[PDB]
């Protein structure tokens, strides 16, 4: 009967000179801490029990107390940063790393879970877990010919912890550790379990969220085609991180963006740009905005795949944040695109939704839309057709909005709008 003990009784049991009494009290503590209704984590910490749990981690001759104390410590380390810090300050990191090699799979799984929580807290604890030498034994746990012979939950916990070692910025994980972990992530990215795939995609999205050198580390391993395939998954928990990784990658150079395009990503965007999940739509439109900031042949790839009508659609009706990403996409398209491509954009109906967005209460989207209008007018000048575009803008109500913006609080707004009026509506 280790259910519902008081903290005083747990302390009495853990301070007894009786390994079995200590074990029973430790299990009682684990059960307290694993209740979803406000676990008394802080009371356990104040009782001074973390050092006792950490010392129990080292009793190889009593694996049950190793297991129970590991689980109690894991439940503490899954809370606030101060509670994770309490666990770390007790010396738990090297003890859990030593337990990674346990012959009891449940104990090593508990150690994997604990190190995942600790490393997930933040950059400093992540780098400290790495310094204590966790990566080698972690990856050795996965050194089997077929991942499918491992228990499902075990492999899932390993993948989650590895993703947490790839997580957080300022600073990003050490390049050495990233290189050490990447091959295993590449293997996990091909494993048939939705949760393993989701967490591998999350790890990749963490590693690609940075300068082009990190992106390049990831892209050199050849994972972009697999990322696109997973972009096409039906499980939203897979699509979300896969799309995040692809967007990150296209924030890089034009060659990395081209690697995304060559893998077939664009063919998936009709659905992504109409996805019923608002965040999928927003991230797909952000990815598109970065693609249309590339070379003219990449804008042309966007055109060939019939995605300009979907950007018109998103601009016309979507969550306002998605519409802002779409305005960005249009401004980049018009800034980098050929005359023919801007003409095509107009022929797809961009002008009316573009104008309708000028009544928004957001200054940045107004600046972006005015930049797009100026670029389109530049193309029209190059074609000597500013009157046609002026009439088009005037017929859908854009001229009223621009003349109203001429008197806007922001300096840039009234400047750009006055320029447009004087230049093409006089």
């Amino acid at each position: 009967g280790t259910v519902n003990w008081s903290v005083e009784d747990i302390v009495k049991g853990i301070n007894s000179n009786n390994l079995e009494s200590q074990l029973q009290a430790t299990q009682a503590a684990r059960k307290l801490l694993s209740r979803e209704k406000q676990p008394p984590i802080d009371n356990i910490i104040r009782a001074g029990l973390i050092p006792k749990f950490v010392s129990f981690l080292g009793k190889t001759d009593c694996s049950p107390i190793q297991f129970e104390s590991a689980w109690a410590l894991t439940n503490i380390a899954s809370g606030t940063s101060e509670q994770t810090k309490a666990v770390v300050d007790g010396g738990a990191i090297p003890a859990f790393i030593s337990l990674l090699a346990s012959p009891h799979a449940h104990i090593s799984e508990q150690a994997v879970w604990a190190l995942g929580n600790i490393a997930g807290d933040g950059s400093a604890f992540r780098d400290l877990v790495i310094k204590h030498g966790a990566i080698d034994p972690l990856l050795a746990l996965l050194a089997v010919p077929d991942l499918s012979t491992l228990a499902c939950g075990y492999l899932r916990n390993l993948t989650w912890t590895l993703s947490n070692l790839c997580r957080n910025k300022n600073p990003a994980p050490p390049l050495d550790a990233v290189e050490q972990i990447l091959p295993t992530l590449v293997r996990l990215l091909h494993h048939n379990d939705p949760e393993v795939l989701a967490d591998s995609c999350w790890a990749i999205s963490y590693l690609t969220d940075g300068p082009n050198e990190r992106i390049e580390m990831v892209v050199k391993k050849g994972v972009v085609p697999q990322l696109v395939k997973l972009l096409g998954a039906t499980e939203l928990p897979i699509v979300t991180p896969a799309l995040r990784a692809i967007g990150n990658i296209v924030t890089g150079t034009d060659e990395q963006t081209q690697k995304v395009i060559d893998a077939g990503a664009l063919a998936v965007f009709p659905s992504l740009l109409t996805n019923p999940k608002t965040n999928i739509q927003k991230e797909a439109t952000w990815t598109m905005s970065n693609i249309t900031a590339g070379r003219q042949d990449q804008i042309q790839q966007v055109v060939n795949h019939g995605l300009v009508p979907f950007l018109v659609g998103v601009l016309s009706k979507a969550d306002f944040k998605t519409q802002k990403e779409a305005a960005w996409a249009i401004t980049n398209y018009t800034s980098g695109g050929t005359v023919e491509q801007i003409v095509y954009l107009v022929h797809c109906g961009i002008i009316e939704p573009l104008m309708n967005l000028l009544s928004a209460k957001d200054t940045k989207i107004i600046q972006v839309i005015l930049d797009a209008i100026s670029n389109i007018f530049q193309a029209a000048e190059k074609l000597g057709e500013t009157e046609k575009l002026s009439i088009m803008i005037e017929e859908c109500g854009g001229l009223d909005k621009i003349e109203a913006l001429q008197r806007h609080e922001n300096e840039s707004v009234y400047k750009a709008s006055l320029n447009l009026i004087e230049k093409y509506f006089s």
